[PDB]
RNA sequence: AUUCUCUCAUAGGGAUAACGGUGUGGCCUUCUACCUGUUAGAAAUAAUGGGUCUUCAGUUGUAAUUCGUUGCAACUGACGGGGGGGUGGUGUCAAAGCCGUUUCAACCAAGUGGUAACUUACUUUUACUUGGGUUUAUACCGUGGAA
RNA sequence: AUUCUCUCAUAGGGAUAACGGUGUGGCCUUCUACCUGUUAGAAAUAAUGGGUCUUCAGUUGUAAUUCGUUGCAACUGACGGGGGGGUGGUGUCAAAGCCGUUUCAACCAAGUGGUAACUUACUUUUACUUGGGUUUAUACCGUGGAA
């Protein structure tokens, strides 16, 4: 087919995606407003509906208007791409620096330009994916972080002490030399058509150095420049794994890991990229616990939310603290916050050994960790009674974790936090003039919360059971050997 | 879905494929019989239709009977796979030794067993393709011979002299140790379910050593055993490319290529495979023409139908001789063979400057080399007037050839052979009593055959033009940079 | 030995033999890799005199 | 109008008012061990209502082997953090320590110079919600029309 | 029966005779520079019939640059093997050589001790045929039924 049919179909799909997202967004907002009213009573605020503020800067940002007039835009763009006159329109770049983080300025392009960028990125990736290295895991459709994690986990067990080099790059996207970039189009066996070359050069006219962020065409150019670095790194004879601008190298020889520094420095001098000397760790020796070392040594390393070691693979401390933050905020929101207002008009007071708020908080925690599964369904999957199960929780993002002790400590932390939150709720209810210290669940003790909640039934469903990380860990371990990583892992 | 639906669908597709092939086969036979009658006149033999002789050995070989009764076979097999009682039936192995070739005994299995083998091979390949090396090109759906050819062609240009090691293995499939094979299922991070282990072991019960040939389940086991060999070969720091049991290694260091021999020997001792000392070439130094060498040296090497060198990539001599064989036989069949019979009853004698046999031979040659394209369509593709063209000829099997001189010599050989065949046809027609030495095309000379045939028209189509390899080479070169290798290459 | 790489390879040989024979080394009575020099000479890594 | 047209087609002109989604219910079919109530009615079966179990490592004693690890009874071992105060053991020449009872803390806090708040929130690889499909049953959410 | 059923389901029982494909034509739509005949009829356009062109490297002289390589006239260089005999050049002190005319060979054969045959053929990575789709137009090919 001609280029105009492809532009028309890509533009139509892109336009319909934003409309679907907006239609789901305002319905979620209405449902959450209704539940907030039922929770806060008469103290709930009013519902507010917002629209993107950049939809009014230029008419072409609005997906409804783009969809209404897509055939003419297609026609025009096609003609100007066949007349060598096309030029992307200036983007909207409101991104600004954030505390403790890089500015990370990101540009948002209009729908026709982003559609052209994605269309021309897909064909280049399809034509040239077979000439990339097997140790690059970013911006591709056949590799993912979990493959690098599995490769490092498998390789580190074999030996007892290995050397490691960790280095970082400063301003990766904004420091690529244009004369360098243009010289790689005729090397390593790549296939770039003249029209594709034109389209690529059309996106760099405004700048004098670096490549734009926020667009899909720069993700191929990001992997294009490191082909010689990966070629020389593999020729050296050391193992490595690179994701975007973050890399790690390990080897058994000091001389080999010293030569890897010279290779990295030579590539940085060739491409004009300067390394950051404040976020780099350098050369260190990783050994098992208790073994002495002659040089600077460490026991574990962090890589993309994981904590690799000689023995086990665990979750990073920052991600653990964010899980604790979300669970604690859910309990505080559903138990303590409503009772701190000026008046209790429209609220509901627990009575007759019933508490809807505790059930709601438990259900929300179960939806946050499991995703809605029950312990009976999990045990049916484990016993082989059933042969189908879905993974849609937070644990789906860390399927390679095999550290039981950390999960046990998280379970004990959850139980203690729940007990103390219920104690504070009881004290606040006593302060308001209601005494419910002899009713469920305020009467339960810490040592019997799980056992007593494991029995209470409602409508034939055990809706009061406390989720455990160990059970879902066992289910993930069983499903990994029967379906694979790609199937088990989350789609995002 | 359950296992029975998958078995039912796979069996049905396999059964319908043979029926489609047979229905196309007997129609091709009838058409060829009609044309043979019109060509040989009254001396043509009678049409004969055959059936596979092994269809009567066991009813289950017949696809019509299998299709008629597929649901019961599905049911049964499923039940016995869920009761741990399944066992493949003995195959039919009529393959025998051939002169100048290995016996290569091949077993044909029945449809349900081959369907189970393919079904269980597909899921294993999907679950474990990400743990294979990037330099293995056999029995996969993401790598092909042409990728290895492009990698060697690109790498050899950079340097002027490299060392090479070429070695071969004797009886690869029939010498794998079972105790070795069973020990690799728990290493390198593989994922094999217990049911899959059962199915695998079910196909090796009869033998005491080696794996069966002719089935789809052994193609995964072929790539499974060489994981440690490829791991150590990549750890050494040398380049290589392995396809099935054939491998090549090249490097810049004598010590590195000497260590590659020790790695190969250690792997052969570990797996029990013995190398053949009569089909191996050893260690040689490849240099450019005219440069002296201190050790045994050569100028080019052969790999999978190609002839690689420092400068160019050409076609192997054996494939060139087979192309010449096919062209010469086509000309002999359509020009000389009919006139050597006892009587010319029912034949047609050329007259009034007309010759249907010459036109038929030219059309068959064009279909053999191009596939039916015309020089006007090719020049339209080259000039950019059109933007779509198909490649369905013999040249589609060698798209990376860039040796113009060889194609020019083949063109001159074609012209000379055509001229001499027409001269012999004229002499035979003179011997039968007809003098046509002053009529087209017997009057044309060698130096004007192309120029005169390039003008004659019939029904507005230049059906007498002589095909040239250089034009299709230019079209292949242009299409490679605009669609890619996967798209241009043949589907087989 | 006189070479750091050679004394680093000796560790891999010892570890491979321990894995082959099933013997496990004790990490509390071992001293590791150290450089022995004469008294008064500086060292770049952990050093001892006797 | 987010619906439909028109062409000079990253724009401009007409014509019609509806056009996209969410919750609940329905239907379609879809992977499931038992034991018991009350119904119905022939135990073909249904209909509903209650309760239990599922994992791993062992030690066996044995069958099977296809010469192994297997399948098995029976067995026994696992399987929900940490911190600050008080008070008994038992620790020894002192002691560490090791035992368990009783209190305090919504979380970061096993800490800060000091400790409260927050989810349409906050941010560097950092994000997702419950087998599908179809329902002019049923109630509502953008934006229009009417007013 | 290769069609449909039935269950004890790698099998066995019934019932119906049609069931799968190929060539040609049709239709649907699908990527295409011109110049000319004769038609038709208004040059809106058709309908058919004839003929030419398409690639790469240069040298420019110049415009554009977005500071380059570009786009351009015009230019000139490419673009269909080898072998065995005869005979002229020109080779030089001889000579190699280098020039081109004239004959012989269906291919392997630029070779074998010797050279004919073969495609439903022969064989180690070794194989495929012409944008699709739909046509109870039209003629035929397996296997059934009828006979």
């Amino acid at each position: 087919m001609k280029l105009e049919q492809q532009i028309q179909r890509v533009i139509l799909e892109e336009a319909k995606a934003l409309i679907k997202d907006y239609h789901e967004y305002h319905n979620r907002v209405h449902l959450e407003s209704v539940r907030n009213k039922k929770r806060l009573g008469d103290s709930a605020p009013d519902k507010k509906i917002h629209r993107p503020n950049y939809w009014s800067f230029d008419k072409k940002f609005d997906p409804f208007y783009v969809k209404s007039n897509y055939k003419s835009i297609a026609r025009s763009i096609a003609n100007k791409i066949e007349n060598r006159t096309y030029l992307p329109n200036e983007p909207f770049t409101k991104d600004v620096p954030k505390p403790d983080g890089g500015i990370r300025k990101v540009s948002i392009y209009q729908i026709p330009d982003a559609a052209i960028s994605k269309l021309f990125f897909n064909r280049l990736l399809a034509k040239n994916r077979h000439r990339f290295s097997s140790f690059s895991y970013a911006y591709r459709n056949d590799r993912n972080v979990h493959f690098a994690i599995q490769d490092i986990s498998v390789d580190l067990k074999k030996n007892e002490r290995t050397f490691l080099a960790e280095f970082d790059f400063s301003d990766f996207f904004g420091s690529i030399s244009h004369s360098f970039l243009n010289e790689q189009f005729n090397e390593n066996g790549f296939y770039i058509s003249p029209e594709e070359k034109f389209i690529i050069r059309s996106f760099l006219r405004e700048r004098k150095v670096g490549i734009p962020q926020g667009t899909s065409i720069s993700l191929f150019l990001a992997n294009l420049t490191c082909w010689k670095l990966d070629q020389d790194l593999e020729r050296e004879g050391v193992k490595f794994s690179r994701y975007a601008d973050d890399t790690i190298i390990w080897s058994q020889e000091y001389s080999k890991i010293c030569n890897a520094f010279n290779i990295i420095t030579n590539f940085s001098k060739s491409a004009g990229i300067k390394i950051n000397p404040k976020k780099s760790e350098g050369i260190s020796l990783l050994t098992k616990k208790g073994l002495p070392s002659e040089i600077t040594s460490k026991n574990n390393l962090d890589f993309l939310g994981y904590t690799l070691s000689v023995e086990n693979v665990s979750i990073k401390e920052k991600s653990v603290k964010k899980i604790k933050k979300q669970i604690s905020y859910i309990l505080y929101r559903n138990l303590i916050q409503p009772l701190k207002k000026t008046s209790l008009a429209g609220q509901t007071i627990p009575a007759n050994d019933r508490d809807k708020n505790f059930l709601i908080a438990i259900c929300e925690i179960r939806r946050y960790m499991y995703g809605g599964l029950s312990k009976s369904q999990i045990k049916d999957y484990l016993s082989g009674r059933s042969n189908r199960l879905y993974f849609k929780g937070i644990m789906s993002f860390y399927p390679l974790v095999n550290d039981v002790e950390q999960l046990k400590q998280l379970d004990g932390w959850i139980v203690s936090v729940i007990y103390r939150a219920l104690k504070l709720r009881c004290q606040l209810l006593s302060k308001w003039g209601y005494n419910r210290s002899h009713n469920f669940p305020f009467i339960l003790d810490r040592e019997d919360i799980v056992d007593k909640c494991s029995k209470k039934t409602i409508a034939g469903r055990k809706l009061f059971e406390i989720p455990s990380f160990l059970l879902i860990h066992k289910a993930l371990q069983k499903g990994l050997q029967e379906s694979g990583i790609e199937k088990i892992m989350n789609p995002q």
